[PDB]
DNA sequence: TCCCT
C-alpha cells in the first residue's frame, strides 16, 4: 500500500451542500471512486466555512481532493 | 440540497 497521512480542508459554507450534495451522493462516490475516508466535524455556526478531514494513502488524499475543488467549480 | 468516518 502507500503511506498514510492525514490532511485538512476547510470549505465555504456556501458551498457545503455543492460539494457534499444531496443524500451525500457526492461526497460518498467521492470516497468509492477514490477509496479515501472523509470526516467532517460539526458544523460551525458563526463562521463561513466547514471543516474537512481526509484520512488515506496520498493516492486517495490526491484523488480526492482534486475532485473536492472540481465540483466548487459547478457551484461557481 | 446535504453528508461523512
Amino acid at each position: 500500500g502507500g503511506p498514510i497521512i492525514t490532511t485538512q480542508v476547510t470549505i465555504p459554507k456556501d458551498l457545503a451542500g455543492s460539494i457534499i450534495g444531496k443524500g451525500g451522493q457526492r461526497i460518498k462516490q467521492i470516497r468509492h471512486e477514490s477509496g479515501a475516508s472523509i470526516k467532517i466535524d460539526e458544523p460551525l455556526e458563526g463562521s463561513e466555512d466547514r471543516i474537512i478531514t481526509i484520512t488515506g494513502t496520498q493516492d486517495q488524499i490526491q484523488n480526492a481532493q482534486y475532485l473536492l475543488q472540481n465540483s466548487v467549480k459547478q457551484y461557481s
